[PDB]
């Protein structure tokens, strides 16, 4: 009728939204869909570690004690030449402290 004869605007169609003004927004993500979850930043390693005191694990500053030893390992018995289980004749018995009177094990160890 009047006020709506020629100019007929039908803007309520469910498929489109109309409320985004149909201006597309070809991007407007700022991350430009490069990943989006890329700028979160958890642990991208900004340095290498954090501290890096001795660079590549340098224990040899100048405190080489080794009074305890343990540098050639050898977890297989002891000695690799003469050996002991090939005779076992220790004439050195001047070692005390050892309560070797109950070395029969029993159940007291």
């Amino acid at each position: 009728g009047p006020l709506g004869s020629t100019s007929l605007v039908q803007g309520l169609t469910p498929p489109p939204d109309f409320n985004q003004c149909l201006k597309n927004s070809p991007d407007e993500k700022f991350f430009s869909d490069f990943s989006n979850n890329m700028g979160s930043r958890k642990n991208p390693d900004p340095l290498a570690t954090e501290e890096v005191p001795n660079q590549e694990q340098i224990p040899e500053e100048g405190f080489i004690h080794t009074q305890y030893g343990q540098k050639p390992e050898q977890p297989s018995g002891a000695s690799a030449g003469h050996r002991f289980p090939q005779g076992y004749h220790s004439d050195k018995r001047r070692l005390s402290k050892a309560s070797s009177k109950a070395r029969s094990d029993d159940l007291s160890v």
